[PDB]
């Protein structure tokens, strides 16, 4: 069950759900908007030859941060990592979703590929995993806004 | 909330829920089924060197309409705009959640990658985003059911 | 409306939510992790110039399963057909998405591209879609956690599963 903006305005002004910073202005009909951090991980693919999920592989990535003013360009066929601008905190009885948002949806950004999905009690930066399937290169411009978070109901508080 | 068949006829046979041409045949156990229109945008990359989200970009997509009774063919790695055939009406207590079909998807086909979140109060065709990850071309015959449209209740009505 | 893992649980414990086989330590918050299958379709595009939706193509796929041991190795740009390890039943006033796992998402791996949507009265296996939009190769081990299953209520039961 999808939380309207009276009800998600509801559960902020509480204190039940976390957004650290809070903006009223980005609350939507029936989700919120989400801004985009300026670090991102990028793979390091020259030292492996391929990815295990059942090991550790710490050099897989590295932390990197577009020079002021500079933009962080997205090529087509580039997988990089990032995170939203805003801390959330989740209660236990609330999950969230990552939607796209409609205006960079046509412009070929992919945003959450890969894992969209909050589990309730979570607190932290939402990661985001990026992608442009596009056919140009996309400029991302630290503190836009990338995307929007719905809050889902569940039927009972969770264990 | 997801609406059930039943639901769905309900808001519908109420004028609730606006969906013009309507297909009773098309109804399914939670969802209803979309179909393709026939028009279509690429992007003309030759021109632009990026994609800048922050600017105006005016001829940066075409409208292209295959012959009547031609599949528009869509290779992979190509991105590609569409629409439902159908003009939709939500009331402001509905969201609308667009997913793939089972049968197209084990084809390696994307229609929403990207973007697939309706708003409540939205009204017109819903947008596509096409994409295909197989490893052949894909041949899209306008009037095809395409994906299909779920309902979910919001919590209460929206501002 | 999202179930709870005790609303999972007494689903499951009353056997309107069929799941076999069945390991209560996969239960999570609001979902439960699903398991990878050890077969495989991988699509022979030397013999055909482009799928067509409208038509049967039967020599369309191939059957291919990693020896034991060993696992299936999943390269950037090719598209394959696997299966969840469970065997799934819904009831008629619940509904199924797939979701993938934070720690493969940040891996470059997609679960369900494509289609994760289940109506209503499914039952079996449930279809994975997989792709790797990562910039090496993934080494995928049947019988691993491949992603996570959220269960929908409807607002009333479903007339025609």
């Amino acid at each position: 069950m999808l939380l309207s903006d009276r009800d998600l305005r509801a559960e902020i002004s509480s204190g039940r759900l976390g957004i650290d910073p809070f903006d009223d202005t980005l609350v939507q009909p029936s989700s919120i908007d989400v801004r985009l951090d300026c670090l991102f991980r990028v793979f390091n693919n020259t030292r492996y030859t391929h990815i295990d999920p059942a090991k550790q592989q710490d050099e897989l990535t590295s932390l990197v941060q577009p020079v002021d003013g500079e933009p962080f360009v997205l090529h087509p066929g580039e997988f990089v990592l990032g995170s939203t601008l805003e801390l959330f905190t989740l209660p236990d009885n609330l999950a969230g979703r990552l939607e796209g948002k409609s205006s960079l949806g046509r412009l070929g950004l992919l945003t959450h590929s890969t894992a969209g999905f909050i589990d309730p009690g979570f607190s932290g930066h939402i990661t985001l995993e990026l992608s442009n399937v596009a056919n140009l290169p996309i400029t991302l411009w630290p503190g836009m806004k990338i995307g929007q978070l719905c809050m889902l109901r569940l039927t009972s508080p969770s264990e």
